[PDB]
């Protein structure tokens, strides 16, 4: 195998310089395979926490990377691409934050992880996809301020019955606009197909699924339907995670969908990164003590 120098300097050089590599779902297969654990950041985030290793090389984007580095500020971590991000963040600033809770005094703040850290300081409660409906079903309002996906906050609106003010106007994941009509398409060629679609997806798509969940719910949803057949909303990197974990069904894109940050991250550059022990996430102490409040709150109001 012509990769077989890189897979196995990585878990060489993970090993002799004692770091855990962290992958996230959209990673490319050849990532996820040499990861000690693969995950949505809702997992990677509590791995994080109680894995003894002083060292972690995080595969996926910043904001995730920057979250793990929040909730152990005493490891080392680093990251191949130092570039790799999520452009929906970048839209949501601090002071659209500040104008939207001078407008509604009491509407709690909650953020999705893909939002800047510098952002996060200023959020009541963060949240992933997996967690956002039950975070915000155990507030203590029945208003909240939500970003920067709206989509995601439109979705929760609707399974929490609360009002979502979402911030800034139009943030989306351009990943995840799948058209309603390949669900059509595909009920046709597979009329017991199983499909399930990201909270991320516009509600056309979304409402004629037979699911709506996060890559982390995707994965146990064949523990309990035993269909042998789903149809995948999400980005291109949760069929092979799929594939690995239920080898005895078939995992079908409903298209093919593919995040260019996710994908900066190479077996090369990764290589690359535990040779050198680069690129460190550094945040300032400040921007650690103040995110971490709305972090440890989501927490709380998970168990
Ligand atoms: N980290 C995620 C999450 O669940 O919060 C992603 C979705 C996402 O938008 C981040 O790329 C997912 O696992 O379903
Ligand atoms: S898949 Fe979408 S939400 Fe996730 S990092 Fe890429 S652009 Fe951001």
């Amino acid at each position: 195998h012509h990769h077989h120098h890189m897979v196995d300097e990585i878990l060489k050089l993970k090993k002799e310089k004692g770091y855990i590599i962290l992958a996230h779902n959209y990673q490319i297969p050849e990532l996820q395979d040499i990861a000690d654990f693969v995950g949505d950041s809702l997992q990677l985030a509590r791995k994080a926490m109680e894995l003894s290793e002083k060292k972690i090389l995080f595969l996926g984007v910043d904001f995730m990377a920057e979250l793990v580095k929040i909730l152990n500020p005493d490891k080392k971590v680093i990251v191949p691409d130092r570039s790799a991000t999520c452009p929906m963040a970048n839209r949501l600033t601090p002071e659209i934050i500040r104008e939207y809770r001078e407008k509604f005094p009491d509407a709690p703040v909650v953020l999705f992880v893909n939002s800047t850290s510098e952002c996060k300081t200023l959020a009541d409660v963060i949240c992933t996809s997996a967690n956002a409906v039950e975070v915000v079903k155990k507030l203590d309002s029945s208003v909240v301020i939500f970003g920067p996906d709206r989509n995601l906050g439109e979705y929760v609106a609707e399974k929490t019955g609360k009002k979502v003010i979402t911030i800034p106007e139009n943030g989306h994941c351009p990943v995840h606009q799948f058209n309603a009509e390949s669900i059509d398409a595909v009920r046709k060629k597979y009329p017991d197909a199983k499909v399930i679609v990201h909270p991320e997806c516009p509600k056309p798509v979304r409402d004629k699924a037979d699911y709506v969940g996060s890559t982390g719910q995707m994965e146990k949803i064949p523990e309990r339907d035993p269909s042998r057949i789903f149809v995948i909303g999400t980005e291109i990197g949760m069929i092979h995670k799929l594939k690995k974990k239920f080898p005895d069904r078939e995992f079908v894109p409903l298209e093919m969908a593919v995040c260019v940050n996710m994908k900066k991250n190479t077996l090369e550059n990764t290589l690359h990164a535990l040779q050198t022990e680069s690129f460190e996430v550094i945040l300032p102490k400040e921007v650690i003590e103040k995110a971490k409040k709305p972090i440890l709150r989501m927490f709380e109001l998970m168990g």
